[PDB]
């Protein structure tokens, strides 16, 4: 049933190859580069592998699909295992997304490792397994689950609709939540930092200024509390507190000079890491967004599709679905150009593994 009226197949072909290598490019920087070596990259390089198999083995035989009307050219059980590679790739992805946004969140609440990553990648792993596993334990037993006018596709409107709930809807749902309380959790650390910048601030005027013991001890005080709040500060300021209790005020004023370079360090080295946390939270963002956006209109149409089944032309929206399923294909490419163009350090190691430069 082969057609040859396909320049689709030439703009699938590209998606594979963007595919394919902008992940390896992903998969090569987290082994290879030191300054990757973290939960989250560990999380991006198995969404990346997810990727990759979805660009090896999902995406070509749909382009083979293409070229054959929709028709299944293959052998007919190997319909319902590519349907369930397809589904597995992409339902790991979407709990890969959810289970990055969760442990940042966890990581700040609880301010208190590869093997850890691992078993929470591992976990995303067997979780998309298991859901996925109705689709070739029914759909091998029952071809009418799996195709429709000889074309392979998800052919029962309840996995459809379930399916769609459990592993679309959900994990979505979980991943705004979390990014979105990601965000206000930083800005408070933000915010709580600055106000205990402004105390120690303040306070060292105050010492500075004082002509009395009890000044300078109220203001050591106030300064030991917030520092607490934010330790070696603290321990210098009880030094600086007994001067001032046995009335050496003016040795206490100099050791408050002597904090400063202390609280300088320390405040610009944790503001420093919040907006690092910021700058990262906002590239996870652009991947979350992407990932459910450019999956929106398979789902949406797919849904409506159910709701409207005598009302609505199947075969205008069979067209429409079939371009919507590369539009989320093409999500499989995205991911390694918004690392490119917000992590200098994906880019920079992405530039050296293209000249074949593979030393550290
Ligand atoms: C008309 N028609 C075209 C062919 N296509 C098709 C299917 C079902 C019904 C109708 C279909 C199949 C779906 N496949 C994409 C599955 C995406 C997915 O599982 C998922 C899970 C979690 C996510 F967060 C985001 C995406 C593409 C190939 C098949
Ligand atoms: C499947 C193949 C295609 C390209 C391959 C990668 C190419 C090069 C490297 C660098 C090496 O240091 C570790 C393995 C690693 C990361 C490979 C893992 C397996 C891989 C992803
Ligand atoms: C079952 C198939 C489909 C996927 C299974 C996922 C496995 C193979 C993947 C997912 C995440 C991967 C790990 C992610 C992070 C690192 C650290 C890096 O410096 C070297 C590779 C290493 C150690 C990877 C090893 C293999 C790994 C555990
Ligand atoms: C995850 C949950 C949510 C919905 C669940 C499915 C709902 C209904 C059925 C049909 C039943 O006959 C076998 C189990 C099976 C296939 C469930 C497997 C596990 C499942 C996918
Ligand atoms: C929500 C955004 C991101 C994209 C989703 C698009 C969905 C909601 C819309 C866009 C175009 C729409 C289609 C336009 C016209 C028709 C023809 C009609 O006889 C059957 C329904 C059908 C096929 C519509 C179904 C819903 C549809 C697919
Ligand atoms: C985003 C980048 C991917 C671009 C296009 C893929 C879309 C593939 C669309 C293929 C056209 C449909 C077709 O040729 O088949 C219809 C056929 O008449 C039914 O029997
Ligand atoms: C994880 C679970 C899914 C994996 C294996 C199930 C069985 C795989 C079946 C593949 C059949 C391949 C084949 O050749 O099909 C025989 C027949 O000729 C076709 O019509
Ligand atoms: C909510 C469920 C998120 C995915 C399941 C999982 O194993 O997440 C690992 C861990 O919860 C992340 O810190
Ligand atoms: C095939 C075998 C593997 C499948 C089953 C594996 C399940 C492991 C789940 C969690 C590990 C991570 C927990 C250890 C990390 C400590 C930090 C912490 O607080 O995590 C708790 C949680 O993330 C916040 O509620
Ligand atoms: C949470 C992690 C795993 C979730 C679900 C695993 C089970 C998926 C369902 C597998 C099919 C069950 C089955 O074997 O059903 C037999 C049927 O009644 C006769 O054909
Ligand atoms: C005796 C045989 C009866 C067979 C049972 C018939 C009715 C059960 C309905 C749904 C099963 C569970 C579906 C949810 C999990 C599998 C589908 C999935 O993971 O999602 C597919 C994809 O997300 C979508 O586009
Ligand atoms: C629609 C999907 C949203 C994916 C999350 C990415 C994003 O920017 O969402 C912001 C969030 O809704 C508010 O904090
Ligand atoms: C291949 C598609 C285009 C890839 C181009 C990515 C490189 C790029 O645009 O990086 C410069 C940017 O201004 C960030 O510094
Ligand atoms: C499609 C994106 C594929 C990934 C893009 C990888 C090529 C970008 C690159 O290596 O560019 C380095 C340079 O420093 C940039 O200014
Ligand atoms: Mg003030």
């Amino acid at each position: 049933h082969l057609q040859e009226k396909n320049w689709s197949a030439l703009l699938t072909a590209v998606v594979i190859i963007l595919t394919i290598a902008g992940n390896i490019l992903v998969i090569m920087a987290v082994s290879l580069e030191k300054k990757l070596q973290n939960a989250t990259n560990y999380f991006l390089m198995s969404l990346a592998i997810a990727d990759m198999l979805l660009g090896f083995l999902v995406m070509p035989v749909s382009m083979l699909t293409i070229l054959y009307g929709y028709r299944w050219p293959l052998p007919s059980k190997l319909c319902a295992v590519w349907i369930y590679l397809d589904v597995l790739f992409s339902t790991a992805k979407i709990w890969h997304l959810c289970a990055i946004s969760l442990d940042r969140y966890v990581a700040i609440q609880n301010p208190i490792s590869r093997t850890k990553a691992f078993l929470k990648i591992i976990a995303v792993w067997t979780i998309s397994v298991g859901i996925s596993m109705p689709i070739p334990v029914f759909g091998l037993q029952d071809d009418s689950k799996v195709f429709k006018e000889g074309s392979c596709l998800l052919a029962d409107d309840n996995f459809v609709l379930i399916g769609s709930f459990v592993s679309f809807f959900i994990p979505l749902t979980i991943m705004v939540i979390t990014y979105f309380l990601t965000i206000k959790s930083l800005q408070k650390e933000a915010a709580d930092l600055e106000d205990n910048w402004e105390t120690l601030n303040d306070n060292l005027k105050v010492i500075e200024k004082a002509d009395n013991a009890a000044q300078v001890k109220d203001a050591l005080t106030k300064m030991r509390a917030a520092a607490l709040d934010a330790d070696i500060l603290v321990g210098q300021i009880d030094d600086a507190l007994k001067l001032a209790n046995e009335g050496k005020v003016k040795e206490a004023q100099a050791a408050a000079e002597q904090l400063k370079t202390t609280i300088n360090a320390y405040i610009q080295k944790y503001g420093q890491s919040i907006s690092n946390e910021q700058k990262a939270c906002k590239v996870l963002g652009i991947v979350f967004f992407l990932f459910v956006v450019m999956w929106c209109p398979f789902f949406i149409t797919n849904i409506m599709a159910v709701i409207c089944k005598e009302s609505c032309n199947e075969d205008v929206i069979g067209a429409l679905l079939n371009v919507f399923v590369w539009i989320g294909y093409l999500n499989s490419a995205v991911n390694p150009l918004v690392y490119t163009l917000f992590n200098k350090t994906y880019r920079s190691a992405f530039s050296r593994y293209i000249q074949c430069q593979y030393k550290e």
